[PDB]
């Protein structure tokens, strides 16, 4: 059970974070985790190229396809649509979307879920750790539900396998 | 090996053919495709349900991610790309993007790749089927490219699983 990482890009932090996931709330043994210029993982017989085959596997081989995407809350329509969006957007925001991204964050949690963090969370976080790393203090106060959402992911998510620095 | 489908959607549709296009293209058993509301296919101890998860486990189980994907033209990244942006745009297209297709289409004779009929151009012949087949004699001349290549995954892609009637 080896998955093998990039080293400079969101694909490879998201595939971290959903692990720690995958351990924080769900939950046998987990994958090695060594690093490389591109992503995968092998598992038994198979082999699985890119972050979507291999995310699919990772989900697939925990069961956890229920917590990662509000199964049941039926939201699942609403999670691989705002993953599937982002990850088209090459995992980049636009202030456009920045802002709306901080006002669905005025009245919820967490992005798409009521409950508790989903699929979408894992991706966002990642997207948007640089351009929020990356700042000014008098800036994310236009941000700061997303500032808010983002330290309590960073708080409770997180653990071994994510290897991005505490804002 | 059961695979269960809607009726009314194109996610169906996506399935179908690219079962069409496994035997097509690659090539064992195949699955049995009944019908119902929602998508869902259950393999050996395995289930899966939506179109995405019961997507890959079908490309896995196949062994077909790439031919599919043009991964020997690297277009993999170009690939999920497209097939990302539809799905989230909820399989809908606009008329600024139909003119973009249909400029694509001069020039080329599938979407992405130079080769062969990918994930790309399966994902797009079932988005565009209703929008084409719902259509005027004298406006498809605006898209006549997009016509010309529709015909073409029709002639060669479409086999006994597809239902959709030929145009
Ligand atoms: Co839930
Ligand atoms: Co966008
Ligand atoms: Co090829
Ligand atoms: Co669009």
């Amino acid at each position: 059970c080896v998955l093998t990482l990039v080293q400079d890009d969101v694909k490879s932090d998201i595939l971290k974070l959903v692990l720690d996931f995958i351990k924080a709330v769900v939950v046998v043994a987990f994958p090695e985790v060594r690093h490389e210029k591109k992503i995968s993982f092998q598992y038994k017989d198979k082999q699985y190229k890119e972050l979507f085959c291999t995310l699919y596997a990772i989900i697939d081989i925990y069961d956890c396809y229920n917590e990662l995407f509000n199964e049941d809350e039926g939201k699942v329509s609403e999670n691989e649509e705002f993953i599937f969006h982002l990850a088209s957007d090459k995992f980049k925001l636009k202030q456009l979307d920045m802002k709306h991204l901080n006002d669905l964050l005025c009245e919820k949690s967490y992005i798409v879920s009521n409950r508790h963090a989903s699929i979408v969370d894992i991706f966002y976080f990642c997207s948007v750790y640089k351009p929020l790393s990356e700042m000014p203090a008098k800036e994310r106060v236009e941000i700061s539900h997303i500032y808010r959402w983002f330290l309590h992911i960073q708080e409770t998510l997180v653990g071994k396998f994510t290897t991005l620095k505490k804002l």
